[PDB]
This record gives C-alpha cells, sequence and structure tokens, in this order.
C-alpha cells in the first residue's frame, strides 16, 4: 500500500508564504476526507468538555491529543512535509483547534497575532511557527473568511494591551490599538484568502488577522493545526496553560504511511 511520494511548496510558493505571510493551496483534500473530518469534530465538540468554547459550541482545543483521527490528521503526508519545509526543522504540534461559525452566525473576531500569545502565554522564543487550516467548507467573501494584513508580520511582534489567554475567547486578552492597525492596514492593505472544501491555508505565526460573522445560509468550518519549530520548543517554565492550549511533548512528528489498517 502506498502514499503519494511527498510534495513540497515550489519555490515560487515559498516565496509567496514569506512575503505575503499566507498561501491557500486548493483541494488538498477531497470530499470524503473533509466529511471525515467534519464527523469527528463533530464528536469532539459534544465529548470536548472544558476544551470546549461556547457561545452553541463555537470552537474545541487540543482534538489530537483526545481523537486517534485528528492525531493521524497531524502527521498526514499532505501537511507534515511543508510545515517541515516552511520551517525548516523538524516540527511538532503546539496548538490544535476547531472554529466553527454557522451559518447565520459568529462574532466580529480582533484583529491579533497569535505570535503575542505563544509569547507572553507560553513562553514561545521566536515566531517560527504557522498554522494550517483545512477548510471544512468553500470559504467566501460572505461566510466570516480569516483576513490578514498581507506582509503585516514582517515588522514582528506589535505592541497589544494585556487584558489562560485565548484566541477563542470574546475578549482577546491581547489585542491590537486603532492606532497600530491603522498604519499597518494603511501601508500594506488587507486580503480574505478564498478557497473551495478541502483547501488549506498556512498563516504566519505573527500575521495580523481577523474576522466577521458569516452572513451565508452556509457553515465555514476551519480545522487549524498550530506547527511549532522543534528547536524553536516552547519554555514549559514560562507557560502555565494546559497542554490542549499550549503543547509539552516536543516529540518530532512523522509522516503516516499507508497500512492495512
Ligand atoms: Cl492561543
Amino acid at each position: 500500500q502506498i502514499m503519494e511520494p511527498h510534495d513540497t511548496l515550489s519555490p515560487a510558493q515559498v516565496d509567496e508564504y514569506r512575503k505575503n505571510g499566507f498561501l491557500v493551496q486548493e483541494h488538498v483534500f477531497d470530499e470524503e476526507e473533509i466529511e471525515l473530518l467534519r464527523a469527528e469534530a463533530a464528536q469532539e465538540f459534544a465529548s470536548g468538555g472544558e476544551r470546549v468554547t461556547v457561545e452553541i459550541v463555537r470552537g474545541v482545543h487540543g482534538c489530537h491529543l483526545y481523537s486517534e483521527v485528528f492525531g493521524r490528521l497531524v502527521r498526514s503526508p499532505r501537511l507534515l512535509p511543508i510545515a517541515r519545509q516552511l520551517l525548516r526543522d523538524d516540527v511538532y504540534v503546539h496548538q490544535f483547534k476547531i472554529n466553527a461559525k454557522r451559518a447565520f452566525k459568529g462574532e466580529v473576531w480582533e484583529w491579533h497575532q497569535d505570535y503575542t500569545f505563544w509569547h507572553h502565554e507560553d513562553g514561545m522564543p521566536a515566531p517560527r511557527a504557522l498554522s494550517a487550516a483545512i477548510f471544512l467548507d468553500e470559504v467566501t467573501e460572505f461566510n466570516g473568511p480569516l483576513t490578514f494584513v498581507p506582509g503585516g508580520h514582517g515588522s514582528g511582534m506589535i505592541d497589544a494591551d494585556v487584558k489562560w489567554a485565548n484566541t477563542l475567547t470574546a475578549s482577546l486578552k491581547y489585542s491590537l490599538d486603532v492606532e497600530t492597525m491603522r498604519g499597518l492596514i494603511e501601508r500594506n492593505g488587507m486580503v480574505a484568502p478564498k478557497g473551495p472544501r478541502g483547501s488549506v491555508l498556512w498563516f504566519d505565526a505573527n500575521i495580523p488577522h481577523s474576522s466577521v460573522p458569516n452572513i451565508s445560509p452556509f457553515d465555514r468550518g476551519l480545522v487549524l493545526i498550530t506547527y511549532n519549530s522543534v528547536e524553536n520548543k516552547t519554555d514549559v517554565t514560562r507557560g502555565t496553560r494546559p497542554e490542549w492550549l499550549a503543547a509539552r511533548d516536543f516529540t518530532p512528528l512523522t509522516a503516516l504511511q499507508a497500512t492495512s489498517f
């Protein structure tokens, strides 16, 4: 039994990722694969307990530690080789979350950089990390797409006002002020990457992003896997969050092979 040989990004794709801070690959996973992930996401929403965020289940953290399916997903030959390529290291999962934005539902998600949280909360020493967002549904203009400042990762951590942090909370602990964002957006603009179901959106730990409610009759499910460089492992002595928000096992991930079961 055979896995398709590892596909990595072209130089042009790598260059685009480093310049813009994000990159979409369309149609990575097929409809049947996505349906398996959707069904498992529903199970995690139902069984997640303290790991679930509710408005009314909004999201769940840490599923790769509790779900065999999601544990295998993070080792997928469609994902792991590219994470290794972009971070130029062995990698592990720092954080796993599923963000469901149901038809005609959702709230405004304030501008933020993930790295600000991971640095201050978890002791991540540098922004040598990224997220892979798997599109469980087509992402459009109207179902609350992740919206970015292209190139906005390239001036490092932007000063935020501090208020366990959680980027799925209503009020973010570290949000970006109007003056800071104005300047960044005036220089760089805004982009909401679109794509079909089964696409993967790769984005930098330090890219500013935000989103709006879903005004479509269609759901917008995202599965977000945050890969971190093993060299860039967090300082567990500075971190206090549970394992399902910030991983403590820095064992390098290996790729899934094709077996008889
Ligand atoms: Cl976080």
